[PDB]
């Protein structure tokens, strides 16, 4: 698969968050690749990632941080590509740090924001296939095919 | 018309107007409508069914309190939908943001910021996921960019 | 069958259940069922649509995180909505109360505790709504009252 | 005929209750309004809860702010169904009195409302629900009502009108 | 002597509480423990908050969690001062307790301490602040507890120690 | 006789206080009311406290906001109740100031009361409530303020 | 001689960092202030935050609302400490702005003080402190300044 | 040389303050620890704040839970910067401990970093830069702690295994 989507964190802690994200990529046939990328330890390596993204193929970037999570909100200040925001589950307030330190940007630099922990980072990669799908025929078919079958194994399993 | 700007309530366009301006500086196409998740159920079925085959590229949905437009249109269409948490009267919107973005895996919404803030970063988002196939957005987009670093950089001492 | 006793997914189960099991103490006909808004919204629909035609009184909905699905339940048929917010694993319910409980004036939601305890409140707030046509059903919830205020009364030791 | 009883902590809750009221006046429900503390008059109060169901009330909606006391202990003294509106304090915006009435433990049920007037709105609104069932007229003017918000949106799609 | 009337809504309540009583045991102050529901014996309790100081009650210290309730209708019934307790809620982590007791409009008072067992254990030593005034072995006893609290950090400066 | 100490971090709490101190002199009990900071006058806060039993006062009153620490200290210096009023902060609606004062570690206590005026009433009210076992006209006087509330809403039902 | 650098995201954080300067001015502290926005301009803010040092700055304080990514990541790119003020946001009171700023993991430190113009004060009087050790005149002006808030609350005792 | 006093509410605290003192260690800086508790022993908390810059102490490092009051007190007693640890509290998750240290009202500054383990570490690394200017050693210190940081992370980039 050709390389369309960059997953970045923040530390290496973040992986048993964004491996979630990966997995579903993977099952979409989205090619990407994935990276520890620190806004705080290494910020001149985030500028680059980010200001090379476009003119590398990338076409979405996903990028996961917890407390005060700067991570995506400083990698969109630095591309046009559309960036999504996982908030990572912080050990000591559950992520509500993660999740207002992505989601308040005011006015001028998106981030697209998902749920905290696991589900949101499920959910980015679900929504940049939505992205990618306009595209992408493969994509788009497989895309198809997952929202069926997640729709037909509720139908299948109604009695709880 | 490449985006539909849809909210729950009239009470909602002093927001969501934002959203409009920033698509008409940029040069995007969009319809805005009121579509009540609520009130309205069926035509927000409907609506969001059929988005894509009306050539609808992404949609933007604002709503506050329990604010279920954003998902509820999120399962109905495979579009990327993008969602603006209204701020509420009562709880400063923090409902809103709760109702939005906390969606468990399988249906996304991409959630912005409470107000006007998310409402604008909706319209600017989306021109982002549309430069990628149009040279007169890209264009659009990187110059507003452009502008907004160069207004801050003009004023630089604020005494 | 005069409630309907319904769940986002399956991992509802373990709340859902205690609600169920006060419905069975009580005398009361139910049918469990697993209806996901985002992942069946179609199917949710049916299921609110033909609700009454199909004699159930009252809708009982369990829903997690950006919860949607009692709102949307009760904006599409005339019967009383009870919702219970589940227990989310990253906010302790905080996400699935605020979107349950803050639904604007027009469509209205009943909502009880997070949890267990919402759960069996509901079942016992159905009852509540039912005793007024059915002697038994009187009977039984004013039994259960009775059996949990000798509980307390017999036992006030706690050494 | 008087079927629903609209009570709350004190008078300073009339601005938020009286919403209430207005919907049960235009659906054309019977109701008596009343002031009944918890905490102030709790005699009272335990006496308004217990004779309800003899003086013909079917449901009783219950409106307080703060440490919200009146729609749980009303609850606790009678086996009609109870709704409970979190009056917006001044303070926490209502989030104390909302989780006050919501988080009713197993065995008294509290049905809780959103908080301040849409909360009293829908309380109105959700007794006609449970009404409805033995009443036509209530059946009839609770459909006219959701037909009329359903219009209203249908007819007025633009916003920018 | 009975002086201080220790109640809770639910035996699951009684982890908590349990601190309040030993250190009423501690400093000498006699007391009664009872489980008192607010929601599933109205009745009773608006019966003990009714008769307690008639039956020789000084305080009365109530434990509830969730939509706490217990406190504050005690306090509705008795001229006694009334001490609240917020009961860590599973779901919550008794923040809800906490503004349903602690919250009480102008009128009826409930004087409240912290979440959980740090906040049982203060009101007991509250209570004992109260009593101290007309108890001369209760002021003894609590004067005594606090010196003892202050030698304990005294004498353990090095958190190295072990 | 001066028995309650009413005592606060600054004069911007006056709005807040004076409704204590407004409902001390309804119930005829002597009180002083004094400005004493924790932070800009911590001898003068340590020296009331340690002279306050001496000085005559049986309860004392303390009233901040935001990062509130005069009630806890003065509890820490002195053996007589401590009642604490949380002082409505205009950034955080008193939240700051109720859980700075509740909160309180096992060992010294201070009994805290609603955020604001509400607060403010109740604590002293709650004074009136230690204070009335040992003086009969403090007794008479709570019961009839309890009275007089109850009367008023028994005698106008109708909130039109 | 200008060590202290004041810098906020916007023009309009400035109603709240002024005061930060107000009280710079009165203790003879020199400084600058300027705008700097960490996501419309990252990369004068990354030139901002190199060049500090060699430009004899000694402590950086930096004012942001919303996401609030200004503090850590000039603080990530200078070994100047650096001081952060979360400006109060119209919509969550400064809550969002405060964890954004202070909930940093362990490698990258922002000190942080109160929401809104109580923490712009603050950042000011504690940057003096820093500075105190290098300088008989703002440890004379900071021990005076203390002195006078002390002195001004034992002679207004009264709140009436 | 003792430079920095890291002071705490109780030894319930030291799994915390631990983190801070290895850090210290690590930059050869100079220091005490010591438990110090503002409502257990506040007569020993206002003469160790008073006494502190006379014994040599150029900064110092607080840690309390729950209604923590210690670093406030601490700073309103001695002139030298003061560094709060809010420690995560059992009940509220460092909510309480966070509010109670970090919203000092304009007067009397506490320098606040994160709840728990990395706002202890970050205390430490923050008194190194100010003390940096002081010690070229110290200096040298820091900016090696830094490199190693970076280094970690730019040399480990797969996350997989
Ligand atoms: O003081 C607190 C916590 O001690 C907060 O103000 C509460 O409001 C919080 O529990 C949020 O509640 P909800 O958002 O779930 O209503
Ligand atoms: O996300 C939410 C919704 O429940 C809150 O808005 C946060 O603000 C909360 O984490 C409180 O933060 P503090 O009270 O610790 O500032
Ligand atoms: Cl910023």
């Amino acid at each position: 698969m050709s390389v369309q989507v960059g997953v970045i964190m923040g530390s290496k802690s973040d992986w048993s968050t964004m491996k979630e994200c990966c997995d579903i990529l993977d099952n979409l046939g989205i090619g990407y690749e994935c990276e520890v990328v620190s806004a705080h330890r290494t910020p001149d390596k985030m500028f680059d990632y980010a200001e090379t993204a476009k003119e590398r193929g990338l076409k979405v970037i996903i990028a996961g941080a917890g407390g005060a999570a700067h991570l995506p909100g400083m990698v969109a200040a630095k591309t046009t590509l559309p960036v999504l925001g996982v908030p990572v589950k912080s050990s000591t307030l559950n992520g509500q740090d993660s999740l207002l330190s992505i989601v308040q940007m005011p006015a001028g630099i998106p981030v697209a924001t998902f749920a905290i922990g696991m589900a949101g980072a499920k959910n980015a990669a679900l929504f940049a296939a939505s992205i990618l799908q306009h595209t992408d025929i493969n994509i788009a078919k497989a895309l198809a095919e997952f929202r069926a079958e997640q729709t037909r194994f509720v139908l299948e399993n109604p009695d709880p």
